[PDB]
């Protein structure tokens, strides 16, 4: 098809661009295609990219509009008062504004179809909403309209929303064009997608990026795959993972590392609407926050997560119980049979369920993927699927049958309905994963476990030793294996608050030596100093330059392998804001190789100030690029809750931080 209007070159300097002349007269018919490329990398609170009106005293509310927030939000108005029609549809977080110091030009997509009765946006290849309605209302049918505009709204002879900004390009067809032509419109992302919408894992939503560059030169990542909206355990939630073998170039379709199948794979739109965006899917068991880390003596990677059993999160968590019952130096799983209201059995050597009451084994055993099995026959619950037909989040079974898991709400044998970690290996570098084994308790058999810091590991250059740190009340607990994950002990660090979301991540200065960054309730960025290698840790210190919101956000932490201004060389990536999840920075500070302080010189904008930033992984690239996947959105705001495909993969150069 050929456009009945084309323009470009627009500078939007506070000014608005007339093209009623060039325009109103080709609109026909009531569906309509837009399609405009434009910069913004200083809008003002709310802009208008582009209108359509009834310019006329009396009908200020007659107009179409493509509109930006400068939190980075996309949306239009589809208004007209004698229709009694008050359209407006939006996504936050759908922009991109700079990368590397240069206005990004975003590709947006407006698809108004009469036929379908549906209003669609896609920004940078990516579908942000699609609204059907009742009433139709075709972007030219609106009562009185006489102009079309650029960079503001002429609304009663007057310049509304005005816009900071430009459009390289903006075309308009009189055609609805369809979902496989919209993929043939070229971009020019400054990003790419690991994990996306459609993908093999069929979660609409992910949160908690990883990345950890192994030996081989390959590049893994793992993530959270969110099926239920963007919400935390309690929920369905599997951990994901994708590998890159040309330096982040292109992503392996993702496997799962850890999944339960309890619960359909589905992919579901997830409401946003302030009666029903709190629906969470209840009855599932879940993962979340995983942690990779290579070891060089077996070659393994290592990936940890934390572990939830039907319904629970870190809200509900059995506090005051392990899970697990210590006989004799020995920790075994408890189980509790349906019927009982008492834990009555644990899982003993080769998976023997006994019963600790009447002291004998019963003819149940556990399997190595926590599967219940009767007399060597495997037993089996029918899988729940989510929808919202109804009005309401209805979790249902969906007529298949699953291996009985004791993890899952149906199954006959229980978990403690508490948090737990487990830890899966790979032997090929993420090809496959191996079925996953619980970790024991570390802080005594009458004590909740800790929680994961989602991220990397720390693999020590000059041993075997491997470190995961975890967190929980007043501590953070740090996990050591000096054979390859075989056997764990834990490092108990005291850090000065009460129940924090302490997500800490490591680098080693130099041997021996270890720096931990970790989230505090304070508004700044905490560290502390290990110098034997993890048993023992330094009091708490702060980073001033850098601000957080008083609850936080995780941030991840490399020691870079080249000299900068002739120095060692640490990188953060964090949020930069008082105020929410956004300002993302690369922050590079140079090591004092005298006393291990540490100059932060180089602060890195990732995008604007406005836009969000929060979750994040960075990892050096074989070829000493710089790897950065991050939650491109607030993912703490309640008005951010269930975007799609807004974690996202960038690549920098040092170069491109100073
Ligand atoms: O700060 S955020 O709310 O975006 C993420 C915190 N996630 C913490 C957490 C970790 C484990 C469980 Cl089971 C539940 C919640």
């Amino acid at each position: 098809i050929s456009p009945i209007f084309q323009g470009g070159s627009y500078q939007l300097n506070n000014k608005s661009i007339d093209i009623s002349s060039l325009l109103l007269d080709k609109l026909s018919g009531e569906s309509q295609t837009v399609v405009m490329k434009f910069k913004a990398d200083k809008p003002n609170s709310l802009q208008a990219l582009f209108g359509l009106s009834n310019s006329k005293a009396g009908f200020k509310n007659n107009y179409f509009s493509i509109f930006m927030r400068d939190s980075g939000e996309i949306g239009v108005e589809i208004r007209d008062a004698q229709k009694g029609i008050n359209y407006l549809f939006s996504r936050p977080a759908s922009l991109w504004g700079k990368h590397k110091g240069q206005a990004v030009e975003n590709t947006l997509v407006f698809v108004s179809d009469s036929k379908d009765k549906t209003y669609t946006m896609y920004v940078n290849g990516i579908e942000v909403f699609s609204e059907t309605v009742d009433t139709f209302l075709p972007i030219s049918n609106i009562n009185g309209i006489d102009k079309a505009t650029l960079g503001a709204v002429n609304r009663e002879g007057k310049e509304h929303y005005l816009a900071k900004g430009s459009i390289d390009e903006i075309s308009l067809f009189n055609k609805a064009i369809s979902d496989q032509e919209v993929s043939t419109i070229p971009l020019s992302n400054p990003f790419q997608l690991i994990f996306q919408s459609g993908d093999s894992t069929q979660a609409n939503y992910f949160r908690i990026p990883t990345l950890y560059t192994l030996s081989s030169g390959r590049v893994l990542s793992s993530i959270d795959a969110r099926y239920g909206g963007t919400h935390d355990s309690k929920s369905k939630i599997n951990i994901a993972t994708s590998y890159s073998d040309d330096n982040g170039k292109t992503w392996s379709e993702p496997i799962f590392a850890m999944k339960f199948n309890d619960y359909e794979e589905q992919l579901v739109y997830w409401p946003r609407d302030n009666k029903l965006k709190n629906s969470q899917i209840s009855g599932s068991a879940s993962f979340i926050d995983s942690s990779i880390v290579e070891d060089k003596k077996s070659g393994k990677t290592i990936l940890l997560a934390d572990v939830m059993p039907a319904g629970i999160g870190n809200n509900n968590a059995n506090k005051a119980d392990s899970g697990f019952k210590e006989i004799n130096g020995h920790y075994y799983l408890k189980l509790k049979k349906n019927g009982d209201n008492d834990f009555r059995y644990t899982v003993r050597e080769n998976g023997v369920v006994y019963n600790e009451t009447t002291n004998k084994p019963t003819n149940y055993t556990i399997n190595d993927k926590y599967e219940v099995l009767e007399g060597g026959k495997s037993l089996t619950v029918e899988q729940y699927s989510v929808d919202f037909d109804s009005g309401s989040l209805r979790e249902r079974h969906n007529g298949k049958q699953v291996p009985m898991n004791v993890f899952y709400k149906d199954s006959l044998f229980k978990v403690t309905p508490t948090n737990y970690i487990a830890m899966t290996t790979s032997q090929n570098r993420g090809e496959s994963w191996e079925q996953f084994k619980l970790l024991p308790p570390f802080l005594g058999e009458k004590h909740n476990g800790t929680y994961l810091c989602p991220g990397q590991g720390l693999a020590l250059k000059s041993s075997n030793r491997l470190i995961f740190a975890t967190y929980t009340s007043g501590e953070l607990t740090y996990l050591i294996s000096d054979d390859s994950g075989q056997t764990w002990k834990k490092s108990s660090a005291s850090i000065p608050f009460k129940n924090a979301t302490a997500e800490a991540q490591m680098v080693e200065l130099r041997d021996g030596v270890i720096r931990t960054f970790f989230r505090t309730t304070t508004g700044k960025i905490a560290y502390m100093t290990s110098r034997d290698s993890g048993e023992t840790w330094s009091k708490v210190s702060y980073i001033d330059g850098i601000q957080q919101t008083s609850y936080g956000t995780q941030v991840s932490a490399i020691k870079y392998s080249q000299l900068i201004d002739g120095k060692e060389a640490v990188i953060l990536s964090t949020p930069n804001s008082r105020s929410g999840r956004k300002g993302g920075q690369l922050v590079v500070g140079l090591v004092n190789k005298e006393d291990d302080s540490i100059d932060w010189k180089y602060h890195y904008d990732i995008d604007l100030p406005s836009y969000g930033y929060a979750y994040s992984a960075i990892t050096e690239l074989p070829n000493h690029h710089i790897g950065v996947l991050f939650e491109k959105y607030d993912s703490w705001s309640r008005n951010e809750l269930h975007l799609s495909n807004v974690v996202q993969y960038i690549d920098l150069e040092i170069n491109d931080l100073t």
